[PDB]
């Protein structure tokens, strides 16, 4: 069973948190520091930031859903991540859409247009499905408008780490604006997802003062501690890493844009890709490959994209050849 | 350093946790059953019960402040753990004090009176910090008033496997009175804090719904779900802990009454005890022994308490040695 609809790093667990599980298994016996300082300082040395709002959570997850919780209106940009939306309903924040254009790309002069509508933006960099990075250069000026109008601006990176490129993320900016909120995860780029650990980043100390007030004390396991604290410094699975997704991605989207059915791929900057399709649903292209134990992700529910989109994971060579000859014999057989 | 302020089982790591590692460190590259079904399982065998609603908390403490939110105003049986009002008052709901009498017993009968007047009640079993048990037989005719009127009885048994002795615990009560919602934890008698795992049982399946609509998907991380679904049925550890409980309750409680600042040892039964100092303040006592280093837990800041009152853990056979010659060391330069 191939799961192309799974996102996670395939190179698999870093190699740095077997060699310290013995850490965590002593641990296991005491609780963590209620204020986790050897935690935040890893990654505060994973960031190279200092004197920043750091919130902990289990899982990414906790960090999308609190830093929603926080507003009565949102700017979301969509096609999105489902639980930006999905959230916000939870919270009862209000909800302001922006649509991509028909190229996947933001509509920026929008945002702009929006951002007196909304107490705050929630925009993926890069964005799941269509892996699309938020231009710096443009938003420069959403930045700089958000910043003057005391508007909260929530940047979810959990992929970023796909692209390698230190200024493709906006840590580098956090210390310009504290309109920022960034969010971290180590689920995808890090493959533990088991481990439940995502982070919140900001100069805004009074928001991350907001997210913990509504937190639970010791909130993070033990050994999500010791993977944040042993896993964010190894480089050299971070540096195997970025040598996997460089290549194979490159290789990845020149396969599929050969596939016949295959009419558009977009162009990813993380570990996914996503295609529209033709003479072919994929609902029927999902029930085809399903019959050979592969699972591809069905765009339907995502808003703005229909039965021709579909989203890919971009996994190692070897599962990515395999997968391909599939839709290769299912194009022989259309 | 001798920790007597912490109650964790001294025995150590259940071997069924070791001894199951690699299936922790497996499930670390996949997201857990969002079902958690095996994890339920394992709780349902556990309690030997079927078809009931069972909360999943990171930590039994996110299943004390979750099921307190649901209310307007709740009865709290006082002293008990800082964290029942913390909640309470956290979430805005109304908060209702009943005091223990001279005894640390609980007035059942002023329980009984305070009824009409709150939303539900929250009652430790054994209770936090003189370690007394509710006398189920006194406490069933609350149980039939507020299944009657419709309110919910929380009741905090994370301290209940340690009398190891079942008619002592109310979970045999849950297909009786659908007002209870009764919270177990795995932190203090399976030895595992930061694994972060707790769970709350009821048969009022609304109650259960109501409170993981709160939650987040996949709040369990996969260390705590091999944990829970291997440990608690570890019946060598079980019966082991009880073992060392049963006697070195004895011995030590016994030995307490032999130091002569020790006023009143208060009968626990649980790791833990509660005791009435005299011609000594525990603000004193405290200092006096963290020179040697043990850390003791004064209990000033219960409520109903003052500095006369502190509680120790009961600690392994060595450990309960050291400590009581620290104490009798106390007593002769007093």
């Amino acid at each position: 069973l191939l799961d192309y609809s799974s996102n996670i790093n395939p190179l698999g667990i870093p190699k740095s948190f077997l060699n310290n599980i013995d850490e965590g298994i002593k641990n296991l016996g005491v609780y963590p520091d209620v204020n986790y300082r050897r935690l935040n300082k890893s990654i505060e040395n994973y960031l190279k930031l200092k004197d920043i709002g750091i919130v902990l959570g289990n899982g990414a997850s906790e960090i999308i859903e609190l830093s929603i919780s926080l507003f009565e209106k949102i700017l979301i940009i969509v096609p999105s991540y489902a639980e930006y939306e999905i959230n916000a309903k939870k919270h009862g924040v209000s909800v302001v859409f922006s649509y991509l254009d028909e190229n996947m790309c933001i509509d920026y002069e929008d945002i702009i247009s929006k951002i007196d509508d909304v107490d705050s933006v929630i925009i993926g960099n890069p964005n799941n499905p269509n892996g699309g990075l938020i231009n710096k250069e443009k938003f420069i000026h959403v930045l700089k408008l958000a910043e003057e109008k005391k508007k909260t601006i929530i940047i979810d990176e959990a992929f970023i780490e796909f692209t390698g490129d230190p200024s493709s993320s906006f840590v580098g900016e956090i210390k310009n604006y504290s309109c920022l909120f960034i969010i971290r995860a180590m689920t995808k780029f890090f493959a533990m997802p088991g481990i439940r650990f995502g982070y919140g980043i900001t100069n805004n100390k009074e928001i991350a003062a907001k997210i913990k007030a509504k937190q639970n004390p010791w909130n993070i396991n033990c050994f999500a501690e010791m993977a944040a604290i042993n896993c964010l410094k190894d480089t050299n699975y971070i540096e195997e890493s970025l040598l996997w997704i460089k290549k194979e991605r490159k290789r990845f989207i020149e396969e599929l844009n050969k596939i016949g059915f295959i009419k558009r791929v977009f162009s990813p900057h993380a570990n996914f890709v996503l295609c529209r399709l033709e003479n072919i649903s994929g609902e029927k292209l999902y029930d085809s490959l399903l019959k050979e134990d592969i699972v591809i992700r069905r765009c339907c529910n995502f808003i703005g994209l229909d039965d021709s989109f579909v989203r890919f994971a971009i996994k190692d060579e070897k599962k990515n050849t395999k997968f391909l000859r599939a839709l290769k014999g299912v194009e022989n057989n259309l």
